[PDB]
């Protein structure tokens, strides 16, 4: 019933929060490339995007205690599967040792028409 | 290990089952808005649509002996995603002092062509 | 929390693993008709593709220490809901004594372009 919030990740603005956790676990919300300092999106590729979803996420692992290490599992939304390759390059700089499980699918389109969507659970340290 | 039986919620027809149940955690099935007692899509709006899903999530809810405020993760498949404005306002109905982390994404189809599938992770109590 | 590896599902070439275990939860990644032993797509129908995965799912759960019946939450990606039915005929064959919750989408595209992606969650007994 712990709910996480921190500014240096989006501010959720909607019927949401951005993480929610329950025992052990770390259930966050679907991180979007947007700036939690402006509050656009940042980016025009899929790198580019990739990158700010990664530090969203990392900004609310760390409000929770637990990091990119210990996530458990990933799925990643696309707005365009032949951008996984270019996505992917990005993705594992997140990661030192531990990789996590993984889902990505393509979907028909993602909020504000990003590229990159990716939710996380983690196991809290 | 437990299953969830109530007839309050569409029934599980096929392979799969309304919720079940591990620990504290409920994991229950993707809600579309069928009716419990016809068996007919109700709505052809987002609003009333989004309205149907949460009365049959919350049947699930409560026959697993929790309810919305513990909610912990909640993922929404809509088939238009021009419909968050309409359908956030319905949604956010269904809480009373917590919202759960959520993901929302634009999918190319759903089960009997509906607009809206809503499944929620929640916690025990 | 420990990382699953087995031979008899297709490897985890890249930046995450075939699942991952913490507590009694096994969170397996989304699985596709990939032979584990030639790399190639199994199958031409849904049937045959859906058969596959479930010989990739159950290789997870296999090394996982266990099996379909302790299964609590399966995710079934789509490239074409028309498919749904005959998918049914043969997902429910994986199971004998209970079947998971689920829910089922269909996306706009696959990795290597199959037509059926599952992704589950299981209790470690």
């Amino acid at each position: 019933a712990k709910t996480i919030h921190t500014d240096k990740a989006p501010a959720a603005i909607g019927p949401y929060v951005q993480g929610k956790i329950v025992g052990n676990l770390l259930f966050a919300s679907g991180q979007i490339p947007l700036s939690p300092e402006t509050g656009e999106i940042i980016g025009t590729t899929i790198e580019e995007q990739t990158q700010q979803v990664l530090k969203n996420v990392s900004a609310i692992l760390e409000a929770a205690g637990t990091d990119f290490d210990h996530v458990v599992k990933a799925t990643c939304f696309l707005s365009d599967i032949n951008d996984f390759v270019a996505f992917n390059e990005v993705y594992k700089t997140a990661f030192t040792e531990a990789f996590p499980a993984r889902s990505a699918v393509e979907v028909a389109r993602l909020p504000k028409d990003v590229k990159i969507e990716i939710e996380v659970i983690a196991e809290i340290l």
